[PDB]
């Protein structure tokens, strides 16, 4: 053994508790934490940011808008972070699907006012066009 870092003895329990899928019978394991920490360093993000809940917020915010506009390889790295942050924020989650709902919930709640947008006014796009004929 080499002590812990990302998850302590108590936190470890929560990890083995969370189920990989909503209708499955498998739970998360250390192996899954590694793949995530690695994908980060590689992509460009740190790995020690998975210890603190705050740091995880910076990883979920980036992968958030990338979820829809990101390959599957980016989807797995996101679903994992959502769980890690939940464990640290002290949020009870049955499965991944539940961990995400809780995460996004905390963002949307703020987005409601962050994206209040201006008054009623249609977008007046500028005039532009191309051409290439006789």
């Amino acid at each position: 053994g080499a002590r812990n870092s990302v998850l302590r003895g108590k936190k470890a329990d929560e990890l083995e508790r969370i189920r990989l899928r909503p209708g499955g019978k498998k739970k998360y394991r250390l192996k899954h934490i590694v793949w995530a920490a690695n994908k980060l360093d590689r992509f460009g993000l740190a790995e020690s940011l998975l210890e603190s809940k705050e740091g995880c917020q910076k990883i979920l915010t980036v992968l958030d808008p990338m979820v829809p506009t990101g390959s599957e390889n980016l989807k797995s790295l996101f679903n994992t972070v959502c769980v890690i942050w939940c464990i640290h924020a002290e949020e009870k989650v049955k499965d991944t699907e539940g961990a995400k709902q809780i995460v996004r919930r905390h963002l949307v709640a703020e987005t409601g006012t962050a994206e209040k947008m201006p008054s009623t006014s249609r977008p007046t796009a500028p005039s532009s066009e191309k051409g290439g004929n006789y």
